[PDB]
């Protein structure tokens, strides 16, 4: 039986060049900057985010409050964590080329294209609690998660140091059955 | 299966005019000047630093304390060390005073140059495994460091560029305690 969603407004702010791949482009889709014009700009998928923090967690042998897998029971073997794809917070992004010097060209000599530090990313992360279910520990393995990345990277080329990247979860917002009427 | 990282607060400071390049300027990313005013000011790649220390270890014929190559088992041939890119002082960067200093322009053809003083900081961040050589992984690196202080970073260094001075910080041992 459903409890609630927790809702997190979660920012992901760049520290390091970041390379999420699509020379190599970063993975990209349309915006329409200032409201006016369209725009293909770097966004960081769900999958990068969730994929990483779990082969983290998989990686430091996370088990939960007792010996049990909250690893799998949340990300994965009924749902209970989404975590949707990011897009960047356009507050400083006027124009079409304001956009892209978000994104630098590297050489390494091919030339790899990142997402310069400093750009940041707006997304949603959805808990879902049933009845039966530890909310703290979930929390708090999703928390260490997000602990174990900012000493990583997100990405590709992170022994170049690419990717490093700063994980901000707002205040949780709690939404029951009332909330959605 | 992983025991801890090993964190090092690392400061990088310039000795002499220091030029990675990218009229031959140098390396730059979009920096904030007060928190409010943008500005290209330059940065310190952690693949020139862990490419430079790697590469002048290979030179020397390193080695562990038996035929380790344990400048592959660090820097690479599952991920054990990175070196982050180094970004200014927060000090360099209080007032656009600051900024026009950081960058000298020197004759040879004009090559930009990032001026003697600047001091950039970043992260060496260690990751320990099972059965590996810990004191011969950090003696590894800081043996890469020492040698890196008689070399240069970036270009023309036969010219004089590129002297560096690094320093790291206590090591701060982290296991899985201080990520929950």
């Amino acid at each position: 039986k459903w409890k609630y969603n927790i809702i997190y407004n979660m920012e992901i702010e760049v520290l390091t060049g970041l390379h999420i791949g699509g020379d190599s482009p970063v993975i990209t889709t349309k915006y329409l900057i200032n409201n006016v014009e369209p725009c293909d700009l770097p966004y960081i998928p769900g999958s990068s985010i969730k994929g990483k923090i779990r082969s983290l967690l998989e990686n430091v042998d996370y088990k939960g409050k007792n010996g049990d897998d909250i690893v799998s029971k949340m990300f994965g073997y009924l749902t209970r964590l989404i975590i949707r794809d990011a897009f960047l917070d356009d507050g400083h992004i006027k124009s079409a080329e304001d956009a892209r010097n978000v994104i630098e060209i590297k050489s390494e000599p091919r030339f790899i294209e990142r997402v310069r530090r400093g750009t940041k990313f707006k997304g949603k992360i959805i808990l879902s609690i049933y009845e039966g279910d530890n909310e703290e520990e979930m929390i708090k393995c999703l928390k260490t998660g997000i602990s174990l990345l900012e000493d990583s990277y997100l990405g590709g080329n992170g022994t170049r140091g690419y990717g490093s990247v700063k994980i901000t979860l707002g205040e949780p917002i709690k939404k029951g059955i009332d909330k959605y009427e």
